[PDB]
Formats: C-alpha cells, structure tokens, sequence
C-alpha cells in the first residue's frame, strides 16, 4: 500500500513539483488551489507559518519575514563568498551560528532562527502533504533532485531536509539525470548518448551534458549562470512599461513600492501569455495616483527587450561543450527544463544553434524534473519490494 509507494520530488530554488509513477503513468500532483508547481516559500506570521502559494501571495505585505532562495544556502559555510553576495539582495536576515547560516525570522512575535534545511523541510513536507491528499494515504519513500554540481555537503543537506519532513530519502538524484530519464534516454540500448539539458528556470541557468551509457550516467560537463532566469525578463518589462507610463503621463512610478509590484505580476502574466499568443495586454485599475493602465505589447517588442540576455545563454552551452570535449553533432539529445524554455525566442536561438535540430519539450518543462525523479522513485521502491 503506502510501503510499496514512492514519490518524486523537484525541490526547486524558486518552485517544486512533485509526481507519482502509478498504473503505468506519472501524474504530477496539482496543490490544493490547482497548481502542478508551488513556490519554494516560506512565510511566518503573527497567527501562522504560510507554505508555497499562500507565502508568495503576501511577500509584499511580510518581506522581512518570507524566506526564498534556501536552496542557495543548503550546505554551505556562512563565510562562503556565494553566501556573503547573495545575503545581500534578501530582505530577510541570515546570520552565522558556528559558521553555519541560518535564516532569522519573526513568528507569533518571537524571534527564531532557521537551518536552510528546516527552511527545506517545510517546503518538502509540503509536497509529502500534497501527494498525501492526491494520493488518500500518506507516502513517505522519495527520490528527491538536486542540481548536477551540488557537492557532498548540499547533497547531504538536502537529504537531512527530507530526513526532517519525514520522508525516507531513496536517493538524491542530479535534476539533469532525472530529465534524462523522463524522456527514457537511458532505455535506448547498448552504445554511449550524449544528452545536453538546458534548464532556464525563475532564478537560474543550468547547462548539463551527460553520457548514458548501458543505462550508466556520466556527468561530462556543467555550466551556466545561477543568477540568470525568467525573474530578469519580468524585470525588463518593468523598465519598458515604467518609460511607457512617463511618456503617457509624465509621472515615474518606480518609487511607489505596490504600483512597481502590481506592474511586476501583471509583466510575468503577460510574460506567460507572449508564449503562446503574438501579443499580451495589461489590465492594472488605478495603477498610480487612480491611473488605469491598459496597454499592450507584442512578442517582437518583448523579444527586444531580452535579447541580450536570451543570446548570454548560448556563451555556457558552448563552454559547456568544449569542457565536454564535444562538438554540436555529437550531441545525441536536447532536453528542455525549466518554464523560460517555453519562451519561443529561447527555443529558436538554441535549435539554430544546434543546426535546425528538434528539441525535446512534449513534457511540461517545469515538470520533466520531478517526472523523472517519479519513474525513479518506482524503480527503487520495487527492488526494495
Ligand atoms: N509559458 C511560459 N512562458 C514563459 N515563461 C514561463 C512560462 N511558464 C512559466 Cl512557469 N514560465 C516562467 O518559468 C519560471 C518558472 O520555471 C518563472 O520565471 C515563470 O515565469
């Protein structure tokens, strides 16, 4: 029954997802309001500590007390210069206890303090609770992802998060391997497949190139940029219609804390809608000072607006592929992860690229990552009988 269940985690920088492999298929489990994928947040309030959804939904209101980006502080040292850079755009406060970090917070008008791995746990024990309800009876088995360059100390934090949130870590399995195997290129046969996953996701870009061979995976090369992501192109929409709103009206709204972040939310929304549709409007009731703003953008002027940074993620797929020691042809496959990879400009400058090749995206790319990690799950939960 539960004992013979397993689950597959994607515990993500900005969202995760989690799948189950059951009657020969992966289901990834909507949240309770609907949503395959849940932020990775955490909020703590006066009455309550808020999970996913609920915590973004009032990061405005709460910022001091909302914790993001955990993931980019499990398993390193305080003293750590990726911690000490980082510490310095959050508006919530990491302190040093032993020179580990630790997130310090506000809760029912207490001060407490946070291990990145009980941030984690929260956010884990979350989607255990998710697969619970979708389920009707509690799971505790997971394979849960990390990416492919987290060294022995992340890996052996992450698994510590699921230890905390109750769930019975089977393996922790690099994300660019769990996509791999959604895709089943690890079933291909006898002989070595080169496999390139470009992974844009909200934060972070990831580049891996992998070596299946006889169902073995080799990690050949990684690159990227951890401070790249769909986040940077919602901001670039920002700074377009800020100069739209001055030249309609003659008033710089960028001082005005709720109309940037109402403008923010609208510009990823229509972001999404970009994808699929040649243009987006933007629908904001009294804006600024009781001004409306409805507008409109095209695909072409968005396209415009990110170009340099669309074009910036081509430089770590090269260096990537001659880290590799490999040229374009060599490369068997190409998987998408992240939703930025939804975005057909991206699709476009890496299939060109590739020389015209077809890219492998019939798995929703914010999902590929706990699809896998839920097909691995059943595999090691049936040798374990
Ligand atoms: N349809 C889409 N077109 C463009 N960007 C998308 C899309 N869906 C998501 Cl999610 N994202 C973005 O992916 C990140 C999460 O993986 C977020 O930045 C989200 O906006």
């Amino acid at each position: 029954m539960a004992k013979a269940a397993a689950i597959g985690i994607d515990l993500g920088t900005t969202y995760s997802c989690v799948g189950v492999f059951q009657h020969g298929k992966v289901e990834i489990i909507a949240n309770d309001q609907g949503n395959r994928t849940t932020p990775s947040y955490v909020a703590f309030t006066d009455t309550e500590r808020l999970i996913g959804d609920a915590a973004k939904n009032q990061v405005a209101l709460n910022p001091q007390n909302t914790v993001f980006d955990a993931k980019r502080l499990i398993g390193r040292k305080f003293g750590d210069p990726v911690v000490q850079s980082d510490m310095k755009h959050w508006p919530f406060q990491v302190i040093n206890d032993g020179d580990k970090p630790k997130v310090q917070v506000s809760y029912k008008g207490e001060t407490k303090a946070f291990y990145p791995e009980e941030i984690s746990s929260m956010v884990l024990t979350k989607m255990k609770e998710i697969a619970e309800a979708y389920l009707g009876y509690p799971v505790t088995n997971a394979v849960i992802t990390v990416p492919a360059y987290f060294n022995d100390s992340q890996r052996q934090a992450t698994k510590d998060a699921g230890v905390i949130a109750g769930l019975n870590v089977l393996r922790i399995i690099n994300e660019p391997t769990a996509a791999a195997i959604a895709y089943g290129l690890d079933r291909t046969g006898k002989g070595e497949r080169n496999v390139l996953i470009f992974d844009l996701g909200g934060g972070t870009f990831d580049v891996s190139i992998l070596t299946i061979d006889d169902g073995i995976f080799e990690v050949k090369a990684t690159a990227g940029d951890t401070h790249l992501g769909g986040e940077d192109f919602d901001n670039r929409l920002v700074n377009h219609f800020v100069e739209e709103f001055k030249r309609k009206h003659k008033k710089d709204i960028s001082q005005n804390k709720r109309a940037v972040r109402r403008l923010r939310t609208a510009c990823e929304r229509a972001k999404r809608t970009l994808s699929s549709s040649t243009q987006a409007s933007l629908e904001i009731d009294s804006l600024f000072e009781g001004i409306d703003f409805y507008t409109s953008i095209t695909r072409a002027r968005f396209e415009e607006l990110c170009s340099d940074l669309f074009r910036s993620t081509l430089e770590p797929v090269e260096k990537a592929l001659r880290d590799a020691k490999l040229d374009k042809a060599q490369i068997h496959d190409l998987v998408l992860v992240g939703g930025s990879t939804r975005i057909p400009k991206v699709q476009k400058l890496l299939q060109d690229f590739f020389n015209g090749r077809d890219l492998n995206k019939s798995i929703n790319p914010d999902e590929a990552v706990a699809y896998g990690a839920a097909v691995q799950a059943a595999i090691l939960i049936k040798s374990t009988r």
